[PDB]
């Protein structure tokens, strides 16, 4: 078996020369295993998959729009990772409990589990294909739709792509097993989030328009992205034709007075339009927004597990079921099984310690309030100045955070916009420049990439328009993008990069390799020399791929399926075998070894 | 100065043999020091206290009930930390954010921040006196009103005292400072809860009689602690006589549902009582639940800063202010204040990452809403399951837990009660004994002594009865309690307390120490021998206090206020001088030596 030995040299390395990719936080992955609970043999109980795929993402809507009780997403499988665990879960734990969902949360609207970072952290981090593991849960979960977060500027990728990628990427997104597409832009800019709708109307899937939301339309004196600055917008974006609206409140600012009102108008407005509201729990409201959302009329809202709810993650799941039920709104979902469901969380979130931000965060903060900085990103630049003990600088970069915001005119933060306010106010802080002295001063000063290209609308045009006084200062001599970015860009010759890539990593590159290559190119390129030399490294539990092998410690992978693969480390130390090193393992009923370079480590 | 060299000998100690409190968890206290923020010079702005004292509990009550905002009550500074930190927070840290407190937070109802785990741990692990913090703190803030959970059985005891101290005690608090007092029972044992409230009103001090909450009043199912149980309960403690009426949801089930129903009918029927409601976010519930109790006419929450709110603690108190303003019910508190009182917690929190549960726990668990077990309890039984690998074991007792309240009649699970489900459910657990084995071989088994003593009433009468045919094959030819227990305590003769620790430990005894004696005979005498020989260990900062000194770092302590004591450590290695060794300081202009025993560590 070549598929064996590749895994073995890897393990081998792993013990050898340690951790392959980066490791933020230094701690071993639990040695307890997450507990999968019980689940009956054959098919599930059967959901809105169903129902979709019997009346298309039109009777869907009305279904949708029809129930009873409040329905709801599961995050955890998405979002919820990816704002407490650095979106580092591999596919096999989430194949572990795939076929319990399948099984007890059938009630359930749609299941987040692609789209967002992942794409990119698939094959960058945990040295996973993305696709497959989309087809090994779609296998796993044929009763629950699939959601993904899809950018309408760049599907999942971090640059403008040719049009013709976008239709092409939710086309074969759509035929994988992806379902419902949630289409956003970081500053709603319409041109960006009809494209999306689009590829993803066009793909035959279900379209939820996104629209991301700032501020506190209860609040009067905020005007700029006012009540009626996002009622015009659904008109828009209605009319433009969408199945489903969606509001991402990525910062979790939405209050519940807000939140009535916001939903209300919009009901009225849109009588039978499907209503899809997400929040986090960054401020510490999210359950009570959530719930405020519902009875103004709201279908659904995201959650994510218990164990993996809260801070700048999804409300909690069980406590959105427990103060529902009893209600005109009760979720029907049985609060035993949300249990076992955050148990098996639990567990599974000990194997990723090394990217708990609950390291550094204790609990959430409402002085997001103010800086407006969405949850994930916020984890993260509170674990970088803790993690080299610099809390008492957060409080300053939040400060520049708001400035950098203001400097460009007030805006829109979430992953596009949101990271180049960043380098802004980290800009001005580690350069100690006041706003006053960052406006005035410039008329030339080296300025974040990410800035300029923002000023040159690369991403879009913000409401309100571009910091003109500003913006000029800093252009000058430079190219200014006129239109959706995305058009002035021709398209992408897939067979001139088919060929281009059978040619190099082999004759297997598949339709969606060729994306993902599309996307990202280098990133895709070293996933693939990566897995080529060492194996199916996705079918290893997180520990070992981690952590790797103890010696003399028995274990077992599975390798497709027929084969379990038991295995013990057990000798190693060549410390110079022409500057290497041996390992030896117990493989099934014989043993062999596989020769490592210790990297002089 | 003996009590400089008093200090040193004790730091010195500390570097030789290391931490004297136990440290559950191995880590060093944050390097970074909490940020203080900026408070004018001069008196506070004047809230409630002032009031309070101006037309006594009678006034403030009619001022709490006729206020338009929602009220607040800070537990931050005790029940916020009892449960995160392992009620762990030292004075000096309390009196560092005090004046702040003072000069922001005067529109607070009052401020929890005695009472409770504090009076014994504040001389069981921390060895300063809870007298003296009060009196401290009393000095800091002289606006802002200070509350005490005070437990009608014992005051701030483990055991039944003669009911000569449960009024010696609050007549000596009040007069120390405190004003409101909370008084619970766990069991609602009204004899406890009237006794708790005599000494409490006859001390001149306010009376907030605390309801313990079970189940869920709005589920019709559960009939045992119907809504009409707690209406009754109602009717007797106000004509008993009560300024304030209180909710104690100690376990955070309290749904919003259950929430609009309970405080509406107890509106309607005590039309201008004050409600006061506490909560613990362990569900996921807690502001959602606290945003409807106002909704329903509640005069006052309680909450806790931010970086200390959230799971086992209070709801966010930054997160009700922000859910609430632009409202009727707006507390009126600028955000900007909340965030640097969260801003100094968050830092003087990374000083106990020693005790903190953030290490186990990461979030919440609605599992709650079947276990039943309290905040705190909680905290700890994780805790302890998982720093013992065994999260896995956790489930099963929370299992117990249910079995073995069940076993005793269906019970309301505070400090008392609460701890002897525990001892029962892991009796049961690490004996192998299901609820039935348990019962059926209950004729004789060594039940724990917890147990035992419950049924033979020595804390109450359960309501609905003890569970008879069971509590007997356990009792049998033992004494079984009539009446309220402490009843039938003889009285506890003050001076020969008095001259029996003036004789011993000095001519220095204060009334205070003697009533501190008497709750803690031995926890106090240790206490008294230690700082007896080691100074103030109580105007040390957390960091030295726990880690000690570092060899060549300056510093400083303020003993006292006319000396500021700079001090450096640096020598120590007189490893066998006589089976001990020898330390040297740089005292301010000076410099000397203590002499420590290594114990040979
Ligand atoms: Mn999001
Ligand atoms: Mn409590």
């Amino acid at each position: 078996q070549n598929r064996a030995q590749k895994l073995l040299h890897y393990l081998g390395h792993v013990m050898v020369n340690g951790p392959t990719t980066p490791i933020p936080v230094k701690a071993s992955p639990s040695p307890t295993d997450p507990v999968v609970p019980a689940v009956p043999i054959g098919p599930p109980p059967a959901g809105f998959r169903d129902i979709l795929l019997r009346e298309g993402p039109e009777g869907f809507a009305r279904a949708v729009r029809n129930h009873p009780g409040l329905l709801l997403m599961d995050t955890t499988f998405r979002d919820a990772h990816q704002s407490l665990l650095a979106t580092r879960v591999r596919t096999h734990d989430l194949k572990k409990i795939a076929p319990y969902v399948a099984h007890n949360f059938s009630k359930l609207f749609s299941m987040e589990n692609w789209g967002g970072a992942t794409f990119d952290v698939a094959m960058r981090f945990l040295y996973e294909c993305p696709w497959r593991r989309l087809q090994e849960l779609r296998e796993l979960i044929p009763n629950i739709p699939f959601q993904m977060l899809l950018r309408g500027a760049n599907a999942v990728g971090y640059t403008n792509y040719p049009d013709n990628v976008v239709f092409k990427f939710c086309e074969v997104a759509k035929e994988n097993g992806m379902d419902v597409f949630r289409v956003f832009d970081s500053l709603n800019y319409l041109p960006n989030m009809l494209l999306g709708m689009e590829a993803a109307g066009s793909a035959g899937g279900v379209v939820e328009a996104a629209i991301s939301y700032t501020g506190d339309v209860a609040d009067p004196s905020r005007t700029k992205y006012s009540l009626q600055y996002y009622m015009g917008l659904a008109e828009e974006l209605v009319r433009a034709g969408t199945h489903i609206l969606c509001i991402k409140d990525m910062a979790g600012l939405l209050k519940p007075t807000a939140c009535t009102m916001l939903v209300s108008s919009l009901r009225d407005r849109f009588p039978d339009l499907p209503l899809h509201i997400h929040t986090h729990d960054t401020s510490g409201a999210g359950v009570a927004a959530m719930l405020a959302c519902a009875q103004a009329g709201a279908d659904v809202v995201d959650v994510a597990a218990d164990s993996m709810s809260g801070m700048t993650s999804q409300p909690s799941m069980g406590a959105l079921v427990a103060c529902t039920r009893g209600t005109p709104l009760d979720t029907e979902v049985p609060m035993e099984r949300v249990f076992d469901y955050s148990e098996y969380w639990e567990g599974a979130r000990g194997l990723y310690a090394a990217f708990d931000c609950t390291a550094t965060m204790k609990s959430g903060n409402s002085d997001v309030y103010e800086n407006e900085i969405p949850g994930g990103q916020y984890t993260n630049l509170h674990f970088q100045a803790h993690s080299m003990g610099l809390g008492s600088k957060f409080k300053e970069v939040k400060k520049a955070y708001v400035e950098a915001n203001q400097m460009l005119g007030d805006l829109i933060k979430v992953t596009p916009s949101s990271k180049i306010v960043g380098d802004l106010a980290q800009f001005m802080v580690q350069n100690g420049l006041s706003r006053a002295e960052a406006e005035a001063q410039a008329e030339e000063l080296s300025f974040p990439r990410s800035v300029v290209e923002f000023l040159q609308g690369y991403i879009g045009v913000p409401h309100g328009g571009f910091p003109e006084p500003f913006r000029s200062k800093v252009l000058k001599d430079l190219p200014r993008v006129e239109g959706r970015p995305g058009a002035s860009l021709p398209p992408l010759d897939l067979q001139a990069l088919e060929k281009e890539l059978v040619d190099r990593h082999g004759e297997e590159v598949t339709p969606e390799d060729v994306l993902s290559a599309a996307m990202y190119p280098d990133v895709f390129a070293h996933f693939k020399d990566f897995t080529a030399t060492f194996g199916p490294l996705d079918s290893l539990n997180t520990r070992l791929f981690l952590q790797g092998p103890k010696i003399a410690e028995e274990f077992e992978v599975e390798l497709e399926r027929g084969k379990t693969l038991h295995i013990k480390a057990l000798a190693v130390s060549d410390l110079n075998r022409a500057g290497q090193r041996q390992v030896a393992f117990e493989l099934n009923g014989q043993l062999r070894s596989i020769l490592v370079k210790d990297t002089q480590a």
